[PDB]
């Protein structure tokens, strides 16, 4: 029978989770646990209370409240009720987020899967995969084209600036180096570049792009493209969520150089992210399935687990 | 301790698998196993015959016979005395050479790892991620331009063959149209020509055409060129073994486009072939530690136990 899967959390990635599962063979969604008491969905709504009413009736549950203090604190008490499968996205943080889920999967007989998504998620794998093959290799991860929300809020605190946002690109040359195995002196600071969209008064445009060049910890250092734009045109063509990046790893063998290199080009990324996030709730159920428990990150799970495909068609075609 | 390894056949890949041993912190060559008494090394060379006598001293057997023949009648006897690797391409032969492998490997209590390399091995496991990810994709993959490895020795296996490479090319412009998500229909052996170079006395011509154009699965249907030249001319132009290629997936999530792309660009096909092996090596070694046996395809292989770092150690930095 079908995995019965919930969404806690009705955010930009609770709403890509949720229109995807109607693209799944093998689920059914039971329904959104929120905070919130009416959401614009036809999807039932609970309160997230009572996820412990609805526990038997629930396989997996899709984490999708914020990473920067919810997952933490909340995360741990799914746990107790279903396989879980969060994108925590504090890097500094997985191993302690990964003790702590494990501690409450295990004791609940359930399986959690940690910090999925592509990154952390699929770059994860593909530099780990790539670093295990590679004896000796380099290796660099780049971001982008994507918003910045640490630097658009860096833009808006500037005195004259009513709307702004920022976007990290990787730099061209940066990664034509890294893949000839010779961006291994590149900074940070070389290997991206910078797009500021900004509305603001002509008057105060000299002062905001100053600002803006010289600001430090944020801008100062890097390539940036500053870009004034009317707010009719800031609030028609930056609504949307585009994102990706590349992991480039190479190593020589000798005399011989080889290049390994993982693209994303997202057009949504949290439509991405929910796409690998449901992608290891099929993991995740079918490891219980299996007799394990516990907590795992993207390391922990072989491919074929992944796939609505069982194992011997996956063999007989894609292998 | 060290994984004690050896590798069975000394041809491209077994000279790769030898040089990199030594890159690698965990493993320790033990010897070569050959057909021929005499190879150009200082590593003890043994008769493949005598395999059964260095059980005990073996932990992992990398087999690197060619796959055209020698793999399916070969490789499960030598899965009675340590964990094997295989770099089996035959990829309508794999479900069978998975299973029979499977039913030595259990019965001697080892872990045989099947078909790994680049394609299959690489590919296969990146084909698998992004279609279990992009519930609704589209998918190609493109081989080339370079040398392959398993055509090559199924040339030169031909009575009459001197000397012989095959090389594969990729059409370009489908390449492009799978960008585009414009391609979905072509299958690899519309979107790629064969280029095979024989040296081969002229009175063989016919005979050696004729089983190169009906050489079942690696010939057999694909648009193929060959090319007899003098063995001067082959001499000079025909050393080197680059290749490579890309899997190219893109999806919709909803009126929102993703592409993911997987890219290797090797200057020396078997020096990468043999990373890959050697990798899955210790996954196999490792795999047999915990208490499995039998056979796996690369899908079937959490991505840290290719590595020779700790898990601990891989979470807290690659994820
Ligand atoms: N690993 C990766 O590759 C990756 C990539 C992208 C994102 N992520 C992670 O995904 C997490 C969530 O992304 P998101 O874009 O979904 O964040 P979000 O849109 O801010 O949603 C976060 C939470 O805010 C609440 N919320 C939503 N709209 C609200 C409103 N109008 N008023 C009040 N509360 C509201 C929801 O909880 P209730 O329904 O309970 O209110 C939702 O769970 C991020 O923190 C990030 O770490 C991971
Ligand atoms: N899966 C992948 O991605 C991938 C990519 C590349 C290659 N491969 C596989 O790798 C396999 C090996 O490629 P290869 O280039 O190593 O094949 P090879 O060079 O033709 O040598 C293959 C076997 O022939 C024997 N041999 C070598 N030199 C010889 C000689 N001068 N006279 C007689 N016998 C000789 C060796 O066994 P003895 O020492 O016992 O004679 C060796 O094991 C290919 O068959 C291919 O299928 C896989």
């Amino acid at each position: 029978t079908n995995i019965r899967v919930a969404i806690v959390g009705y955010g930009n990635l609770g709403r890509s989770v949720e229109k995807l599962i109607a693209k799944q063979p093998d689920m059914d969604l039971v329904g959104i646990f929120s905070r919130r008491a009416t959401l614009d969905t036809k999807t039932p709504v609970f309160d997230v209370a009572d996820v412990d009413k609805h526990a038997d009736d629930v396989d997996v549950l899709f984490l999708c409240m914020g990473s920067a203090t919810d997952i933490p604190e909340q995360a741990p008490k799914f746990a107790q009720f279903a396989c879980t499968v969060d994108t925590y996205d504090n890097h500094r943080d997985i191993p302690r987020h990964r003790q702590v889920m494990n501690e409450a999967a295990t004791a609940a007989g359930n399986v959690a899967l940690v910090s999925t998504g592509w990154d952390p998620g699929m770059f994860s794998i593909n530099r780990v995969y790539a670093a295990a093959v590679l004896a000796e290799h380099q290796q660099h991860t780049f971001w982008g084209p994507g918003l910045s929300l640490g630097h658009s809020g860096a833009l808006r605190r500037i005195p004259g600036v009513q709307k702004a946002v920022q976007y990290i690109l990787p730099s061209e040359d940066a990664l034509e180096k890294a893949r000839r195995g010779e961006a291994g002196d590149l900074t940070g600071k070389q290997t991206h570049k910078m797009q500021c969209f900004v509305v603001a008064d002509a008057a105060d445009h000299e002062r905001i792009e100053n600002d803006i060049r010289t600001m430090p910890d944020y801008f100062v250092g890097y390539e940036v493209e500053v870009n004034f734009i009317d707010e009719a045109t800031f609030d028609s063509e930056h609504t949307g969520m585009p994102n990706g990046g590349h992991v480039i790893t190479t190593g020589d063998t000798g005399g011989f150089n080889h290049t390994v290199e993982y693209i994303l080009k997202l057009d949504r990324n949290p439509d991405f992210t929910a796409s690998s996030q449901i992608a290891f709730g099929r993991a995740a159920h079918r490891m219980k399935q299996q007799g394990q428990s516990g907590a795992f990150t993207v390391l922990e799970v072989a491919p074929y687990l992944l796939s609505p495909e069982n194992l011997d068609d996956l063999i007989a075609r894609d292998v």
